[PDB]
């Protein structure tokens, strides 16, 4: 028994705030809308629902969603018939930014062999999670907080939503960096899930935030992304460059590693270079920040202040490689540091090699719809 669709706001109709201007416009002004794989669109969207579906407004669509043949045509009318699409200006302008993530894979084992001798650690025995409102500590749970704290020495910045730490003495200090945690720092104190082939490659599947190896056999290890110590990140490419070890240009993960094969004198000081070090969990998909997994190519990550979590997303854009016109029907189910604005993507590409080189070669312009359940209107949210 079909779901209620409710009320559209009519064409033409506006909600304005934060510099953002979004306009209620007929499901075919996007571009190859009547073309889309809305079979898979509709699978991306299910995926979010998990969660999606607990948020208020949002439960009718998802439950309709699971009433909703995986196929293009239903699918299609499904985004139809109980949606509304946002057009979405950023300062005056339909045009923004998009950029490409992906989910690495990386040689690697479930032990440590003569090849795979990087381990890759999950929360630490004595990493203690603290939030943030010469102070006091007291622990509440194995990883979480009877010792003193020094604010001015834990790396808090404009953004700390919490302070990682571990007791010693009578004192709560920052955890260890990257460098100190590279030199050994973590023995025997953390769990490790696994081991990686080359240490450039896990330095990177650091910045994605999660990972797969792959084991000799052909097997996966997924990894995800569990907490970080939150010592800064900084670009190793931007420290090479004016080092000089490299030029900007070969500050490519594979130009790197073949720089640090021929190089090893090198590699300590340059990984060392970004303090800022990830923790992991053993587990398609990473999970963002909806807290489900995403489908490649069928998920991005957007800015919280300008759309709506979860939303099905419109994006009109150029491909990477072939530069032609790239329309898509994704789902807005993560967010990241450095994507900002209300016409801003970052296009999620998939698990691998291949997804790897069409997320490097994205930077280009696109236009953005926001599609939210007729009747909800799209919001900024300072």
């Amino acid at each position: 028994p079909d779901r209620p669709a409710g009320i559209p706001d009519p064409a033409g109709t506006t909600v304005a705030g934060g510099g953002a201007v979004y306009t209620v416009v007929p499901h075919l002004s996007m571009p190859h809308w009547a073309a889309q794989d809305f079979a898979k669109s509709l699978q991306s969207f299910r995926l979010g629902c998990a969660n999606l579906k607990n948020r208020q407004g949002w439960q009718d669509v998802c439950a309709q969603a699971f009433q909703t043949p995986i196929h293009s045509f239903q699918a299609k009318r499904f985004f139809e018939r109980y949606f509304t699409p946002w057009q979405v200006a950023g300062n005056g302008s339909l045009a923004g930014t998009v950029t490409g993530y992906y989910e690495p894979v990386l040689k690697g084992d479930g032990r440590r062999t003569e090849r795979a001798r990087f381990p890759i650690y999950g929360i630490p025995d004595d990493f203690i999670s603290v939030p943030l409102p010469l102070v006091r500590i007291r622990q509440t749970g194995k990883n979480s907080g009877t010792h003193t704290a020094d604010l001015s020495r834990f790396p808090i910045t404009a953004r700390t939503t919490a302070i990682k730490g571990r007791f010693e003495g009578s004192r709560f200090l920052p955890y260890h960096t990257r460098n100190q945690i590279n030199g050994g720092a973590l023995d025997g104190k953390a769990p490790i899930l696994g081991y990686a082939e080359d240490p450039v490659e896990l330095f990177f599947m650091h910045i994605q935030g999660s990972g797969r190896l792959k084991t000799p056999s052909g097997k996966y290890i997924r990894i995800g992304y569990a907490d970080k110590n939150e010592h800064p990140y900084v670009s190793i490419g931007r420290y090479m460059a004016d080092k000089g070890y490299l030029k900007l240009g070969q500050t490519s993960m594979q130009g790197i590693k073949a720089y640090m094969r021929q190089n090893p004198q090198r590699l300590a000081e340059v990984l060392g270079q970004n303090p800022s070090y990830i923790f992991f969990r053993e587990l398609d998909g990473p999970v963002g920040a909806l807290g489900t997994p995403l489908m490649g190519e069928y998920a991005g990550a957007i800015d919280r202040h300008y759309i709506t979590l979860g939303a099905p997303l419109f994006v009109a854009t150029a491909h990477p490689v072939t530069r032609k016109a790239l329309n898509r029907l994704i789902m807005a189910q993560d967010t990241g540091s450095a994507i900002k604005g209300a016409v801003r993507v970052d296009y999620f590409w998939g698990y691998g090699d291949e997804a790897g080189e069409l997320a490097g070669k994205q930077k280009t312009t696109g236009y953005v719809w926001q599609l939210l359940p007729n009747g909800m209107k799209p919001e900024y949210r300072p």
